[PDB]
C-alpha cells in the first residue's frame, strides 16, 4: 500500500510516499528518508491515513 511521511522539521518541511508491503518496512524507508534530509525528531503514525509524521 501507499504509505506517507510528513516531515515537520523546524524549518525544512516536506512529504514523500513509498510503496511497501507493510507499515515495519515503510517506517524503517522513512526513518532513512528523514535522517537524508537531516530531520531528527519524534515519530507518530496514523493507521487511518497510513501516514507517518516526524516532528522536530
Amino acid at each position: 500500500d501507499t504509505y506517507k511521511l510528513i516531515l515537520n522539521g523546524k524549518t525544512l518541511k516536506g512529504e514523500t510516499t513509498t510503496e511497501a508491503v507493510d507499515a515495519x518496512t515503510a517506517e524503517k524507508v522513512f526513518k532513512q528518508y528523514a535522517n537524508d534530509n537531516g530531520v531528527d525528531g519524534e515519530w507518530t503514525y496514523d493507521d487511518a491515513t497510513k501516514t507517518f509524521t516526524v516532528t522536530e
